[PDB]
């Protein structure tokens, strides 16, 4: 099935800002732990800013543009991206913005992280119909030596 | 013992403005799971804004100028408002900042409202350390028909 993983701060606000509230070690060890030993699916600024292939994992990347690495699989349409998945229980879309758009009516799952702490983006985390989502676990914790906002890890089911 | 009761916007930003992000149902339903039954301590701002007296609960403002209102308790100092409240097992500080500053140092109890939600106040809860407080109950709330932002209630007791 199809899962979005995102981190959010307030107002759904997203950003791949290396250092940023999106550097949060805590948020990219959860990151890791939910995404390993499956497929990812990013667009090209995702990939842009990641700036590495990520290990353990498949990686495809959606864009409208020709490839420019080996290391990983590049396609043009969202049927091609999951396709390329192949038989897996679990693809895991991990951003951005309009990747999360194009992927959200397809997705069963969301594994989000709301991080406590205001930027200025102006890209949005898509609408999630609260009617159309049913959370089933949520887990905070404060800030910390490493971790500089509180943030709380949640997961929704689709209805 | 001492416990402060507050709702935090990000960046721990506090206010009493009637209607707004303080007027979450769920907020004003978990203050009064919280503090029934107790003795509350409120300066006189936050007796202003809440503009009544709060029934089953003995109410002390503490305030530098004399009492408008026989139906509750008015006193001058830190020391005068423990006094009032006699022999409890639990004191609920119900806010403004200057009541919270004054009553941190003897506090061994916060329950906090975490709201996902941006405002400008200028006016800040205090900086309870860290190193000093232990969580010990976290529980996220999703927005939902009657609660327009997410809200994470959490209890911290002082090492
Ligand atoms: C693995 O490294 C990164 C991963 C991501 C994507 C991402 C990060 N966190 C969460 N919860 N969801 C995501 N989709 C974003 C990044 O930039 C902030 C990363 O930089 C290290
Ligand atoms: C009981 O009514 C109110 C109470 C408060 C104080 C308060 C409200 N919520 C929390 N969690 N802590 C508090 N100290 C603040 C208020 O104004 C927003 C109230 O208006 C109804």
């Amino acid at each position: 099935m199809i899962s979005l993983i995102a981190a959010l701060a307030v107002d759904r606000v997203i950003g791949m800002e290396n250092a940023m509230p999106w550097n949060l070690p805590a948020d990219l060890a959860w990151f890791k732990r939910n995404t390993l030993n499956k497929p990812v699916i990013m667009g090209r600024h995702t990939w842009e800013s990641i700036g590495r292939p990520l290990p353990g994992r498949k990686n495809i990347i959606l864009s409208s543009q020709p490839g420019t690495d080996d290391r990983v699989t590049w396609v043009k349409s969202v049927d091609e991206a999951i396709a390329a998945c192949g038989d897996v229980p679990e693809i895991m879309v991990i951003g951005g913005g309009r990747v999360y758009e194009q992927f959200l009516p397809k997705a069963q799952k969301l594994y989000l992280t709301h991080i406590d702490a205001e930027v200025e983006g102006d890209t949005h985390f898509p609408d999630y119909e609260p009617d159309d989502w049913e959370s089933v676990f949520s887990e905070f914790h404060d800030a910390d030596a490493q971790n500089s906002h509180s943030y709380c890890f949640e997961i929704l089911e689709r209805r």
